[PDB]
């Protein structure tokens, strides 16, 4: 599966009537749609025709760790009229997602975002599906851009988006099945936004996955709170037609979802989607330690207590871990505010905590660390070397609430 892609300075009516001085992956931004099986060393050439430098980090995403669009050991920051080889293996079925991992509020910020399908082999239960690309820019009201980083909005839970964007469209009109089970793809690909989910309106709806990440069939439920670098892989059975059913975000007026009619017969509910082979970690044999949070210019956003700019680049070995050996981490958010934890490279199934507590641990690259929550997350060092992770509220990270350990 070999692939093209421009980074191309798109101009795009993103304000309905109005200019936007954006950076997509090629079109239709919130970047260009990637589908490959899920196996081929996915061939792609990357293309800058933008003024600076950018990766592409495979979120999530368990590629060989040179091509993580991770700057210095794994991959040096590919430049303007320039190209990287992008290659590598598909373990982690489903939605994952790319985007750079340099000066990111104000790459991203500019459209510089992506889904990323990713074919379960298996055949799909699923006979329909759809991509729900969820981002809000950092636009004022003429389309010209807001700032992306501001310091007392961003210090506490993360700088203000703005315009609500599906595929980049404000109210969203996706067309859909009279009887048939969609499959539903949605993707938090926002900068700094944690997305308060739900549905109302009149319609049966379940889940499958989970940040890529698969599990048993969860229905429906309370507000699922969505953050940044975090998805869903998810169905709705939509009743028989007409219904224009509310997606919501608590209250807030997100999307629409006009059932649409069918000459056809019902796509009764797919068996359980058949889950990740990841690193399996074992229980009892694992060790431990810890931390996240604080509060000097440039972020007072303290991390184990390690500043981050003595970490720039190179590393002051933030953590000191072993290959193939199982592990456990304890999770303490300390500053009165809400972080989306994620990581590279690898990815994490979760154990006990506090504020949710647990029936089926879970799989995921990214866990959502609320306030005082104290959760124990596992896996093994399965990939190599030194992997990055951080609170992927954008701006959080940007300056000064990274860190990272290798293998
Ligand atoms: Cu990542
Ligand atoms: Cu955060």
């Amino acid at each position: 599966h070999d692939y093209e892609l421009i980074a191309a300075p798109l101009d795009v009516e993103l304000v309905p009537g109005f200019k936007t001085e954006a950076w997509a992956f090629g079109p239709s931004a919130p970047g260009t749609e990637l589908r490959v099986r899920q196996g081929t060393w996915l061939r792609v050439r990357f293309i800058n025709h933008l003024p600076v430098e950018t990766t592409i980090h495979w979120h999530g995403i368990r590629l060989p760790l040179e091509m993580d669009g991770v700057p210095y050991v794994s991959q040096l920051p590919v430049k303007p009229g320039e190209f990287f080889d992008y290659k590598f293996r598909v373990p982690d079925a489903g939605s994952y997602w790319y985007h750079p991992h340099v000066s990111s509020s104000e790459e991203l910020g500019r459209g510089l975002v992506g889904p990323l399908i990713v074919e379960e082999r298996e055949p799909t239960g699923f006979l329909h599906e759809r991509t729900l690309s969820l981002k809000t820019w950092h636009v004022d009201e003429q389309g010209a851009f807001m700032p992306f980083s501001v310091p007392r909005e961003a210090a506490r839970n993360g700088t203000a988006g703005r315009l609500i964007t599906i595929n980049g469209q404000a109210e969203s009109v996706t067309e859909l099945p009279a009887g048939q089970v969609v499959r539903v793809r949605l993707l938090n690909l926002d900068n700094t936004w944690t997305y308060r989910i739900n549905l109302k309106g009149n319609c049966e709806a379940k889940v499958y996955a989970l940040d890529g990440n698969p599990v048993t069939p969860r229905p429906l439920e309370d507000e699922y709170w969505l953050g940044p670098g975090m998805r869903i892989c998810l169905a709705i059975r939509i009743p028989e037609a007409g219904e224009e059913i509310s997606l919501r975000d608590g209250f807030v007026r997100l999307g629409t979802l006009r059932s649409v009619a069918s000459s056809e017969a019902p796509g009764n509910w797919p068996k359980a989607l058949p889950p990740n082979p990841i690193a399996e970690p074992d229980l009892e044999k694992a060790e431990k330690l810890n931390f996240n949070f604080e509060w000097p210019p440039s972020l007072w956003q303290i991390n184990g207590q390690a500043w981050d700019i003595d970490k720039t680049c190179a590393d002051r070995p933030i953590a000191t871990l072993k290959k193939g050996k199982s592990y456990i981490f304890e999770l303490k958010n300390m500053t009165q505010y809400q972080h989306p934890i994620h990581l590279h490279g690898m990815s994490f199934k979760v154990i006990a905590s506090n504020r949710h507590k647990i029936t089926e641990p879970w799989f995921t690259d990214t866990y959502l660390l609320g306030r005082n929550e104290r959760a124990q997350v596992a896996l093994v060092a399965d990939n190599p070397g030194t992997w990055m992770f951080h609170c992927h509220v954008i701006d959080h990270m940007e300056t000064g609430l990274m860190a990272a350990i290798a293998v």
